[PDB]
């Protein structure tokens, strides 16, 4: 792993922590690990990609991550991942670029924490790709109203915010610190301490 540039969608460990490229193949998308909790993305022209490190299965950790995101178009650097049964994917959005991502989706409330506050929204993905194949899953999002890059995700916060708004979290698959992108060029480079 530790240098090694990957350019279609691969998970596995590195250096102590779970890793998830995935692009759909548009444009160019160039992965690479780093020592630690390190990890850099740069793209061109992209589809949609996802990348990050963290852990499989995601707990409820109270994450530090640093770095770097330097997005040309529509990005977003979340704290990303999955629940089965149900099937949710989830987003603790830090910063997104030229879009907000909760755009289309129902407010369900705010939750402070870290300094910050984020909002509560839940969407409905009919017949989209998944962890466990083509699927029709909620997606939960809090998103920062003051976006940053750099800091505490304290996630028990998100999770109990989400539970409390009615949102069923099922058993935990991966939760990472990923770098998303869609119709866009950028590198991004981040340490999950």
């Amino acid at each position: 792993g530790a240098g090694m540039e990957i350019t279609s969608s691969e998970t596995g460990t590195n250096n102590g922590y779970y890793y998830s490229f995935w692009t759909d193949g548009g444009g160019q998308v160039t992965y690479t690990n780093g020592p630690a909790g390190q990890y850099s993305v740069e793209w061109s022209n992209s589809g949609n990609f996802v990348a990050g490190k963290g852990w499989n299965p995601g707990s409820s950790q109270t994450i530090t991550y640093s770095g770097e995101w330097n997005p040309n178009g529509n990005s977003y650097l979340s704290v990303y991942g999955w629940t089965q049964n149900p099937l949710v994917e989830y987003y603790i959005v830090e910063s997104f670029s030229t879009y907000d991502p909760s755009t289309g989706a129902q407010e369900l409330g705010t939750v402070e924490t870290d300094d910050g506050t984020y909002k509560i929204y839940q969407t409905t993905r009919e017949n989209a790709p998944s962890i466990e194949g083509t699927a029709t899953f909620n997606q939960y999002w809090s998103v920062r109203t003051d976006h940053r890059v750099g800091g505490t995700v304290t996630t028990q916060n998100h999770f109990d915010a989400w539970k409390n708004a009615g949102l069923e979290m099922g058993t935990h698959n991966y939760m990472i610190v990923a770098t998303e992108g869609y119709q866009s060029s950028g590198s991004a480079s981040i340490t999950v301490q």
